[PDB]
Order: C-alpha cells, then sequence, then structure tokens
C-alpha cells in the first residue's frame, strides 16, 4: 500500500496472509473454513495466516493453517484478469476470536464515491522498492467507471472497479494482491491489478465481488 497508514495490530481481522514460504498474496476470511482471493494468487502448497499483524515476528494471537482445496473461478482469464477471484479451504477450522474474525459478502454492489478500506502487505514506494512488515491499511473510494473506462481503454469489464485517487500518491501496489477492499462493512473488492503504483490517472483495479456471491455461497456449500 503506498501512502497509506499503519493500521493497528489486528484492526483489521479479516485479514489474511497467503505464505509459500514467505508472505506472496493478501486474502480475506468470509468464515471459519473459507478464504476469498486472487485468482492469479494461485499456487500449491499455500499456508493461510491468520491474525497477523508482523509478518516477520511471531506475536501471540497468529493461527497458521493449510489449505485443503483451493478453486479458481471456472472463467478466470489470466491474460486480461477477468473474473480474477479464488476460494481456498482451510484444512481446519479457524477459531474465531477478537483478532481473527470473517467479513460478510455483500447484499448489493457498492456506489461510486463509496468509501473503503484497502490494506496489505505490499510495497509502500510507487518508485522505489520496499516492503512492511506491519498491515498498512488505506481508505480510497471507489471511481466511476467511466473514470475508470477512459484511464484503461477496452479493459475493463463489468467484473472490475477501480478505486483510489486520479491525482496519484496512494494506491494498492504489488504484494497487496488478493487483499480486501472493505465498503460499509462488506467486502466489496480484491485487489487485483493496476498499471504502476500510485501513479496520476492510473487507478488501481478491483474484482467486483458483489458480481461473483452465488458462485461464492454455492461453491462453499458444495466443497
Ligand atoms: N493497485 C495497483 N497499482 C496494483 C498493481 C499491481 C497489482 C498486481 C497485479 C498486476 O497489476 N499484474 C499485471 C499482475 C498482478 C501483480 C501481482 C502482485 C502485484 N501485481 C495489483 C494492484
Ligand atoms: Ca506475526
Amino acid at each position: 500500500i503506498v501512502g497509506g497508514y499503519t493500521c493497528g495490530a489486528n484492526t483489521v481481522p479479516y485479514q489474511v496472509s497467503l505464505n509459500s514460504g514467505y508472505h506472496f498474496c493478501g486474502g480475506s476470511l468470509i468464515n471459519s473454513q473459507w478464504v476469498v482471493s486472487a485468482a492469479h494468487c494461485y499456487k500449491s502448497g499455500i499456508q493461510v495466516r491468520l491474525g497477523e499483524d508482523n509478518i516477520n515476528v511471531v506475536e501471540g494471537n497468529e493461527q497458521f493453517i493449510s489449505a485443503s482445496k483451493s478453486i479458481v473461478h471456472p472463467s478466470y482469464n489470466s491474460n486480461t484478469l477477468n473474473n480474477d477471484i479464488m476460494l481456498i479451504k482451510l484444512k481446519s477450522a479457524a477459531s474465531l476470536n477478537s483478532r481473527v474474525a470473517s467479513i460478510s459478502l455483500p447484499t448489493s454492489c457498492a456506489s461510486a464515491g463509496t468509501q473503503c478500506l484497502i490494506s496489505g502487505w505490499g510495497n509502500t514506494k510507487s518508485s522505489g522498492t520496499s516492503y512492511p512488515d506491519v498491515l498498512k491499511c488505506l481508505k480510497a473510494p471507489i471511481l466511476s467507471d467511466s473514470s475508470c473506462k477512459s484511464a484503461y481503454p477496452g479493459q475493463i469489464t463489468s467484473n472490475m472497479f477501480c478505486a483510489g485517487y486520479l491525482e496519484g500518491g496512494k494506491d494498492s501496489c504489488q504484494g497487496d494482491s488478493g487483499g480486501p477492499v472493505v465498503c460499509s462493512g462488506k467486502l466489496q473488492g480484491i485487489v487485483s491489478w493496476g498499471s504502476g503504483c500510485a501513479q496520476k490517472n492510473k487507478p488501481g483495479v478491483y474484482t467486483k465481488v458483489c458480481n461473483y456471491v452465488s458462485w461464492i455461497k454455492q461453491t462453499i456449500a458444495s466443497n
């Protein structure tokens, strides 16, 4: 996250880190047994790490749980990043507590101008490389679909939305992929792609979760 702030430990309790020997993607806990992330985060041998703040220090509220099953969206297209969403099932149920909490699926889509919370452990500089070890947070609004389509002609689908600031300076970035975008207490977005980070007239692009709730609910009940 570029231009954000330190969230505070476990102030974002649905936040997970996907770990394959190292942190490589964010994710969101949606119930005690299931995590949602980005399809581009797909890999084998994933361990899900819950209750994290500093991802390099064991602080006492962590739960480390291997994934039993991963399900990439059936229509995920790696070239265009359409349908950039995946479900991960935990080998054993997480223990929910103040520090580890699930986030609610939306009942409707969010409107442009709605304020959202984006979080993650990704790079914090737009120019350089600097990875934080504590969770960073950014408040950002959903942009109008026409600002979004203007920035990225021919690349935005109905399953994507843009959020951030056209002036640049504040954005998600490398290492934040798969993480949550929470607006009005509901998961509305997944960190998906962008061009650079925090560059002018290049806002972040997010998977539009409100389009997938039926698929999510049907898939978790069948697996
Ligand atoms: Ca830790």
